């Protein structure tokens, strides 16, 4: 069982654990809570990993995807303490650790400005679980290999701007990351989500 | 016949705010509206009787049909339009041909209305998983809410508050037994998109 | 007991049509019809005492469960077989169980009924938009609507109307607080449409 | 005000069985359950009253906000805590806001309640394919049903149910207009399970 | 940014339009308007392209799809210049053209005549947005790629025959087209379809 | 057209009937009836398979999914017989037999003991057509390609051992297979699942 992905949250920011407690078909998040995404292979190894995450201490189940070219899942735990213990726990089991993991790498990255109404209606009404996106407003948008590692780019963003999360998925063999806002603070909060991307591309 | 045709409701708008523009759209199941664009709005009963009341509306302008849907027992529409006279006027020939006029409405009968502050943790993530077409709610965060009926009428209150404050529109049910409006923010900002939607409903009867 | 068990709806159906028949077999949770099949719709209140007139049913015949559910309020069911006298004396032995007959039923309340031809552009595409399980509706072509209570007699319409002309069968839905069905073609093809649905209902009271 | 909130379902359950836990964790839109933990619903109107018994159940409590929903007229939540003290205390907070107590709740009208005996193949079948959250029916096993009013008090009913016997979970829907109980089992088994349940609504009154 | 599908359709059929008023999750068409579908890589640059492409004219948006591998949408209005115009807006601005497109290319076709009505419920049932096929009903079945040029097949189907439009896919890797009525018109219409195929095929 | 998939079932258990009672879009199954399951190539071909099989004899559809790689369906009659000519008519009508089908292959299968509450709650809400499995109740799960012989793994699990059925995917290029219970029958039911998967991996 290798790793695919590992991406560890220090805090969900408000409206990224408002985000996670939408989509997360489990356990729900809450802002201050640490989260832990892993992707595997094989995929049905994942049902193995979430039993043995589960039993190492008080962390909690949100999210579970399970195909055949991996498998990922999230944990929540108000303590980072007690979150990185069960992840170390799950690698130390399967034989991993944490810089075995995919190095992420961009595809796409651009920031479109002044949006559109009907633009903005195709955004908000096809599989949206984030907030409204209005004409006039920017967006930003990112896509991710492994996909798991668009968290990471979501939690910086907000945490250096204010802007509004539209869309976040993370299953997948990809990601994708929809933003919007006034042209400075998408652009501010774009460079910040790439910047989190190379810190994992360096290690 | 065309008599007994009750008009729950009948709320003129003469620009749509940015937020409840772009809401609209994403919860409507005809054209999209265009931020700033006038709307009309009617519910009917038999809830099925709104085919005529629409197709009057069509008829007799260049309005686009917005919204057409046939609730459980009741039934509204929404007619979109950039210019103020145009939508006014499809009103008009509808109400000719049904009997009626403006004064001849379900008033608005507020059955609740409150503001939470500092709204939970475990309150905020909750709203979000309720069948969500708006945007989040955070936690710490402010929210107002104003329950009514008919449910057609809190769309105006949804929007002269909107005006009022830049606050979150969560979400606008202007179809169903009651209208619920949930809005979000900061408590200030809340307590006078508040008032703002209270007159909205107050100026009606 | 058995006694508190309304009888809202009761009708039957020589034969099923080729349309109103692929439209059953599509928004039903039971088993598919075959074009031709006879047919026997139930309403019961409360909703969830469905149960006993089905298992009743089943039991002392070899017909099948075609449809079965609990609206909010009130339950219906549906029972097929090609054989008229299999279907028929189902119902013979449901009513002596629960102390009714054919004609304790609660008779079709027609709450709204017309026409309206040349459909706009607008007026068309909103009604395809409308959780639709049967065909779809063009601009330019009329319209006929028919909403009733109980609902599940708009059944007995869809299909005397669809034999008396060729038409377009856009929805009939026979649960909920009110039945309603709607058609579709040209403006004489539906009006010969409408008139057959009308008897449907008034040969009922 | 506080006044008008009436107070439609108070239950309260020391602790949650296994089936009846996954159950509730699959159909919530809160904090899933886990089993052995004490629970308290509550329904009220208006619908999204609902928002200020919560926000005082929450800010009263270290209680999670296991559920909470705006059904079309009502509204309902629950609580979970492994605490019993916990759970109650959140209650007893409640109450004193909006100036209500235990004994002030919508007494429990039971609407239907029967056992049917060896369920046919359709009739089996027919109840999986009905937006089913719980296990699965089977044909030949006896099945136990309960609809009652307000729809909150069944919840008492399938837990002290499923403590009597080890029988089967189909659905438990307390929101709505009605709540519906549905089991499952060998006919002894659901004998027993039926008779507990009886006792649970009839404990209340 | 290169073209993988390009395909205008002159004026949309009664049904034709119908259809897609029922899938659009945007603007809707009407019987006349004019379409334009269009397919690119990366997908994720069909939201700089619906920027746009919305930006150069009165246009609207109907759809837009967006994968990795390729980025769909269709825009809307009654003028067929407008709608040329944003198309050749767009080309001219992502260095392409229309001839630039992937060729068609039919992977399966038949016509099946006297349905049986278990057939023709689950064509009905399983996520269809047309109209309802009966028993006794022939049936045309058609499979394209790129997915979108189905489109260009079922216009030219309608306009050249009496038959019954059941369900258009349009996005993806490959297309479907599923018609139905007598074997007469089902063929006419059927020869119609593959016949617009070819004239793509020869560019 | 190829045959990638065939797998007869005897007699539909009582919990896969009425599982299958639930998933299927189309004629439902009873408990005792016989099921055919086959999957082919190209997929658009499964329609004129699906009319070959329905005028074959009385057998009912109840199933019927369409890709291109490949395309499946199912089969349902009380009577072997009236099945299993049907299917025999088909394979004589495109060149095939029942060994010229691709072989099974278990890809991944364990047993999971002692289920937690949070990973129940997601095996219960995420996409289950099955029952519902508690905490502290062990777990079998199984992957196979082709798809389709799941089911005879899951038919024979529960006739050789008292489990429960929580969600059977027979759809697609892979299938999986959810069980629990006491330790005891789903060690003993998922060493009866394999063995049947055995049986097929042995023409």
């Amino acid at each position: 069982i290798e790793l695919r992905t590992y991406v560890f949250l220090d805090s969900l920011q408000p409206q990224l654990a408002a985000y996670m407690g939408t989509v997360s078909r489990g356990f729900l998040p809450i802002p201050g809570d640490s989260c832990l995404w892993m992707e595997v292979s094989p995929g049905m190894a994942v049902h193995r990993v979430t039993d043995i995450a589960l039993k190492a201490s008080n962390v909690r189940l949100g999210q579970m995807i399970v195909e055949r070219a991996f498998g990922s899942l999230a944990l929540y735990h108000k303590d980072q303490s007690t979150v990185l213990h069960s992840g170390d726990v799950v690698l130390d089991a399967i034989g991993s650790e944490v810089r075995k993991r995919t190095k992420p790498s961009t595809s796409w990255t651009e920031v479109i400005c002044a949006i559109t109404p009907d633009h903005a209606v195709l955004i908000n009404r096809q599989n949206r679980s984030g907030s409204m996106i209005q004409s006039g407003m920017s967006m930003f948008i990112l896509e991710t290999e492994p996909a798991g590692y668009v968290l990471k780019a979501a939690n910086e963003a907000e945490k250096s701007a204010n802007i509004t999360i539209i869309d976040v998925k993370a299953v997948g063999a990809f990601g994708r990351l929809t933003l919007a806002g006034k042209e400075g603070d998408v652009e501010e909060a774009a460079a910040a989500a790439i910047r989190a991307i190379d810190q994992i591309s360096n290690y």
